[PDB]
DNA sequence: CTGACGTGC
DNA sequence: GCACGTCAG
């Protein structure tokens, strides 16, 4: 026959201690990538200071990505699998820092409207038992002004990692394992940018037959496509932290300043459009 | 929470 | 050969 093998693709499946995923060897950026979050797995004492990005050991040197296609390119380093869904585990926190995790994503749109929905991911762990995420990067084309359709995008350091326009997420709950309900399903797609408060999470919803057809990918293969699969955003609320509850977050995160921009953090809090905290709050023990 | 950035061992 | 206090949104 052909004794000499096929071609290598690179797509195999490879798991982690929390996460899987399937590199795009021409891109060096991950095709997609899974998680499972629960109650248990965001609790933990693992902090991400120690961790630090490292090109996988596993993916060959020709094809992975390293920190000079990153530390210049006016992109930051955007994690698929959150270091945040890993706080159980030290081990599956330090993988979530491999580049094969990595694409190039806009600095506040990774801190700003991508963190919210990370966090709305851990916040349906509060209301459902078990959540299943899938993201990855996307490269859609545009329509010009005289009809043809066009897909263009920026590759970055000496290995051309692909930037992507666009990121999906693929979100799956159940609500519990001894329960009979149903199963609800969410597929959003948000731009690559800066996006702010205004625009909510459902603007950026999309059907999953059309996110299909967009990645070229079939999520979710093992499962039917019943009636019984609901949409996420009518059995949930599909809402992001506002303004509020968001710098409210970040102020009780950032509290570890010690120094005296534990002061400036308050005064940042206060011209912030009033806001009050209920919580005990810088309890000062300074000498 | 998501980032980037510099220096004693 | 590198690896932990600073800062921002
Ligand atoms: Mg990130
Ligand atoms: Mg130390």
């Amino acid at each position: 026959l052909e004794q000499f093998g096929f071609p290598l693709t690179g797509t195999e499946a490879r798991c982690y201690t929390n996460h899987a995923l399937s590199y795009d060897q021409a891109k060096r950026v991950p095709r997609w990538v899974l998680e499972h979050i629960s109650k248990s797995k965001i609790m933990g004492d693992a902090d991400r200071k120690h961790c630090k990005f490292k090109p996988d050991p596993n993916i060959p040197p020709t094809f992975s990505a390293f920190n000079e296609d990153y530390v210049g390119s006016g992109w930051s380093r955007g994690a698929m699998a959150p270091a945040g869904n890993n706080k159980f585990s030290s081990k599956a926190m330090a993988e979530t820092f491999y580049l094969s995790n990595i694409v190039p994503q806009d600095f506040d749109n990774n801190s700003g409207y991508w963190n919210r929905i990370e966090m709305y991911c851990r916040e349906l762990t509060e209301r459902f038992e078990d959540v299943w995420v899938v993201s990855g990067p996307l490269t859609l084309p545009q329509t010009r002004g005289d009809g043809k359709k066009i897909v263009s995008y920026q590759v970055i350091g000496e290995d051309n990692v692909a930037v992507p326009s666009h990121l999906y997420k693929v979100i799956l709950a159940r609500r519990s394992s001894v329960s009979t309900e149903p199963l609800a399903l969410g597929a959003f797609v948000v731009p690559n940018e800066a996006i702010g408060f205004q625009p909510q999470l459902t603007e950026f919803q999309v059907s999953l037959q059309d996110l299909e057809k967009l990645s070229g990918l079939v999520f979710f293969p093992h499962l039917d496509r019943t009636s019984d699969i609901r949409n996420i955003c009518s059995v949930d609320t599909c809402k992001l932290l506002d303004f509020q509850e968001f710098t409210l977050y970040l102020s009780t995160r950032k509290i570890e300043g010690a120094r005296s921009v534990l002061r400036l953090e308050k005064i940042m809090e206060n011209l912030k459009n009033a806001e009050i905290e209920p919580d005990d709050y810088f309890m000062s023990r300074y000498e």
